[PDB]
């Protein structure tokens, strides 16, 4: 029978559109802001498939938006409810709104006055469509607002990011098509130099010194793809999903240990990311973009070109999403899958036995790349031969710019003459619905323990470890402690290895700084997840995002801080780990005019999950 | 003219032997415990080469050892001094002593009594030749001692590590050939299971699922090697050295930025490593092995097999060292050099300009692998296209074992029935003699700064950075602070980029735990470097190792804590950064019977060193 974890197909999306149409929910004034398949319910699979899709529907004529779930299998509406967005949050930004901010401002007298003072041709002024957040403007409550920051393009192929127009910001109601405010705090020179990284004047002559590196697989890859998205590779099994909000998600990560298929992670995703800015200028002090929750990173996934984006023997998935009208849209070559050599796996040359042994490692890679305005991110999941699981985000694109003030700044870096880059962070939340050997799991926080020289430790060399079980959600909001080697172990207290110890996996964080904003800020309330490194909740099918379902213009407190208050039992239960991890970015000159990739991530390693090394059966190369 | 940074050649070593012989310093009772070329003096190179070699000479007849420097160019002894080892430390362990401990014990009545009580055939009992340290045994002061721990080999190809003989340790004087102590604290069962990772009974049938991954370079590599060890690759220039103590060392790391060859690091090496054990049992509580300083990791560098150890288009160096008699000995294929693809370098798809841009990264890799008893380590240096420099250590081999006590342990992990693995750390010191744009350098510690919501930061979003210059050595012993994003910037205060800011590089640590032992322990005094993450000293040619020159059986306080007390000026001077970084290892079942690689390291990234991205001239793939 068909797997309930298969990717949405074009025909399923069309059937959703048809169901909504027949139900009276998708007339010509409606736009789909989000649409995605839902995961099967726990315990389903008893020969009764029910593929459900969830949809957020916007109305361009001013009516209230709706959240709808349909059964594509049964042709039915499961639920449909109108949303009061002043309470629940606005819907995600629509792609069609990316152009609207500039269009509305181009005929506004106040905007034109600001541009004329600066001798800027309106036809050359791009306006970034920036999420608004919630600040002191009471008139915005319940309205769908974007804010606009201007960047000059000297010609149509020019990089506008080189030419920010500082001192100017505008706010627009994208439904009533009105400009609510135009704030001009003062003229700043528009930085003069271009940032055109394909112009020979700036690149100089291209180097001719790189000789080819050829990666091939003469017998093809060692993984198989069946059922469209089910991967089998080197003992691992999983399904690769794709959601317009989250991007690539991994389901049913399991490892075949002899004859048993042993679950490890039920669902892995990046359930939110946020980019908070640290410049106190009123032109930018409101800026915090939730690329996942506000913009939907899957929607903007790039088509990945062979030889350029993914090198070697690549197998692609081309996931389908909905356009704004409910028609299917394929993202051609949007997901790369391939295996890579990964150096030495294990090596020992033994003087006493005379045996010399070396084995090589490899990893399975599942990745996509997305672009939301100036920034571009690659999301990479890795599975290693030895049972390690890793995620890595690769941040690149063009840094968000400003003017560089006269006389310097404590909150902005200089990149070029007169050109600044405000300080900011990129903070991710990985939602790991755990299933270590099945669903009965618990988390322990493990710290190194230093011991005092004295009785029982007379030479002062001993050290130890302590593990603390997180028993209820009230105790499951944790912070890093790099100095004490803090990690978190997810174990199954009812499944023991051959040494009579509970099987587990250990989460190794990078221990980067968490959200720096003041705890009384709007962003600290709207991105509360980002203030702590590790959260553990009891699984609930509707607790999907650490920021809640409607992030755009939500006033704060949604998501994890609300979920956790239920104080549910997490000691040997079906649980979800939410790991916050991020990059703090004080931009450097080398990041301009296009940023070399920088990375952040985390990994999980088996910890007494196996009865011995799981890679003793790897052959000599 | 010949480069003074070239590798030692066989003929140079023979000439050292000849000079020592003619000078009366290398008769038949002498053994060379260490021999290596010295680096050129600052300001040399004025058409007056003087290749000097330093030698530590042991005497098997009981005479005092000597430290000698010769000029191989001039055929002269520069200096020769007898060492009082009770003050200065003993010489490094000799390879010929690896067999001596077992040999001496095999005829000792007390050792035979201990083995007979356990029904162990002496012919099957291997004895590890373990460094002694300095504890409470006054009779050891000034004597060359090794300690012995026993492991049974059931047959000559058996992995003895599976069969530790706990409760038993012996101490031997390897010069007088006497057994000073045999301590038998009680019988423990010798763990029964084997650990033979090539036995099909334990591996099971080898997997047949791995299909080949072929990495080739049809036009050869993009780097050149001239003068034996001078590398030019993708703007980088450096010389690859090899010392019997440190292993691979990198000299004169520089980057060609347009027409200027800009120095970055004058010398990079791993100047010490130490493995302290955290089991308070008297059988092991003395155990701390300084693989670099006591054993000499270069001496044990492996010959690296193509296709197995180094994959792709590999260029090898085969460095020469001295045997115990001063004859040259080549380590065939001991150093791998190759370039690797490294994913995406930079990527942006711009809605407004319509330009889609992707470039790939690559890295140059210079590596070696070494084996000292049970453990094997790979040392990898990486140079990236974008100016980043990285080091990574890969730890593998077989974990050091013990019995697993009845009734468990706070300081030992269980690996198999009755088989334990004592807790321990692997702690490295990278000595980075800096030369950021030349030798006039300084270090700043940079922390993130959180800001309070209030006047000038009304939305509570601002955050900043603070840099503190380390002005003198008295202020240059620093610890990590992961929570505040702490890094260290090495800059040249007299060399500014085009934006009028000092050029620099930023050191990014992993912020792993430092030495856990009590501060009053012997190991905390002998490995004081390991107690703090970052030290900065003023360059001095004789300050080579963070532990001093003679680590074996030195009583404490040598090296960095002594150097730093000079309180020299480091604010715009020729300085050396010593970064401590390590892995804390609570062994897991998966580490047995042979350990999958685990890693630790650090990286340095340019920080306003360049005037813009240094990779704009990279072509499309
Ligand atoms: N990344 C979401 C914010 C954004 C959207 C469009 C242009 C610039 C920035
Ligand atoms: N690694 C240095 C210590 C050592 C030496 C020989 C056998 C086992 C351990
Ligand atoms: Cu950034
Ligand atoms: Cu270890
Ligand atoms: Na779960
Ligand atoms: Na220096």
């Amino acid at each position: 029978t068909a797997s309930p974890f298969r990717l949405a197909s074009a025909g399923e999306i069309s059937e959703v559109q048809g169901i909504l149409r027949t139900a009276g929910l998708l007339g010509p004034e409606k736009r789909i802001a989000y649409l995605g398949v839902l995961d099967p319910a726990r315990g389903a699979g008893s020969e009764a498939e029910d593929r459900r899709f969830r949809v957020f529907i916007h109305d361009v004529s001013g009516a209230r938006p709706q959240e709808v779930t349909v059964s594509v299998t049964n042709g039915t509406v499961i639920s449909a409810v109108e949303l009061d967005t002043a309470a629940t949050g606005e819907l995600p930004v629509l792609e069609e709104e990316f152009e609207v901010v500039e269009q509305l401002l181009a005929t506004d007298e106040r905007w034109l006055k600001a541009l004329a003072a600066r001798n800027l041709d309106v036809s050359k002024v791009r306006v970034a469509p920036l999420s608004a957040g919630v600040f002191e403007y009471a008139e915005e409550r319940g309205r769908r607002i974007l804010r606009g920051l201007a960047f000059v393009q000297d010609f149509p192929e020019d990089s506008a990011w080189a030419h920010p127009v500082d001192g100017l910001v505008a706010y627009v109601d994208v439904v009533s098509k009105e400009v609510t405010r135009v704030i001009d705090t003062g003229v700043f020179p528009v930085p003069a130099e271009h940032g055109n990284y394909t112009d020979p004047e700036l690149t100089g002559p291209l180097r001719t010194t790189q000789k080819p590196i050829s990666i091939t697989q003469p017998e093809g890859p060692s993984f198989t793809v069946t059922g469209g998205n089910h991967i089998e590779w080197e003992k691992w099994s999983l399904d690769v999903g794709f959601d317009v909000r989250e991007g690539v998600v991994l389901h049913n990560i399991a490892f075949r240990d002899g004859d048993r298929l042993r679950p490890i992670i039920n669902r892995a995703s990046i359930a939110e990311m946020v980019v908070p800015y640290g410049d106190p200028s009123p032109i930018r002090s409101w800026q915090n973009y939730f690329d996942t929750g506000e913009y939907l990173v899957g929607q903007y996934a790039n088509s990945l070109e062979l030889g350029c984006d993914c090198l070697g023997d690549i197998t692609y998935l081309s996931p389908v999403i909905s356009d704004a009208f409910g028609n299917p849209r394929e993202i051609r070559n949007g997901i790369c899958m391939h295996e890579e050599d990964w150096g030495i796996l294990a090596k020992h040359s033994d003087l006493w036995s005379g045996i010399n042994y070396t084995r090589r490692n490899r990893r399975m890679v599942i990745s996509f790349f997305t672009t939301i305005g100036n920034y571009d991110y690659g999301f990479y999941w890795y599975l290693y031969l030895d049972g390690t699981i890793e995620f890595e985000a690769k941040a690149t694109g063009v840094v968000f710019t400003s003017a560089f003030p006269e006389g310097g700044s404590d909150n902005i870096s200089q990149l070029a003459p007169g050109l600044g880059a405000p300080f900011h962070q990129h903070i991710f939340s990985a939602r790991l619905d755990m299933a270590i050997d099945g669903f009965t799991n618990r988390v322990e926080e493990e710290d190194v323990v230093r011991q005092t020289m004295g009785p029982g430790n007379e030479r002062g060399n001993a050290f130890s470890r302590k593990r603390t079980v997180l028993t209820r959600e009230s105790e499951a909001v944790r912070e890093a402690d790099a100095r004490t080697g803090r990690t978190w172990i997810i174990s199954n207290p009812e499944s023991k290895n051959r040494l009579n110890e509970p099987v587990g996996y250990k989460l190794h964080a990078h221990n980067q700084p968490t959200l720096l904003a003041d705890p009384g800020s709007s962003i600290a309330r709207r991105a509360a997840f980002a203030t702590k490194d590790l959260w553990v909740t009891r699984y609930a099918d509707d607790e999907r995002y650490p920021t809640g379902d409607f992030v755009n213009q939500h006033s704060g407190g949604a998501g994890l801080p609300s979920y956790i208050a239920q104080d549910r039992d997490i000691d040997g239960q079906d649980i979800v780990v939410w790991h916050t991890f991020g990059l703090t970015h004080f931009p450097r000159v080398e990041d301009w005019p296009i940023m070399p990739v920088d990375t952040v991530g985390f990994k999980l390693r088996p910890e007494g999950f196996f009865d011995r090394s799981p890679v003793l059966d790897v052959p000599a190369n």
